[PDB]
């Protein structure tokens, strides 16, 4: 999974805390 605060993918909720933003960041 992701990581709070990273760049996380535009796919889907991959985050380990949560979902992927709008900003690229989860």
């Amino acid at each position: 999974c992701k990581g709070k605060g990273a760049p996380c993918r535009k796919t889907m909720y991959d985050c380990c805390k949560g979902r992927c933003g709008r900003r690229g960041r989860c």
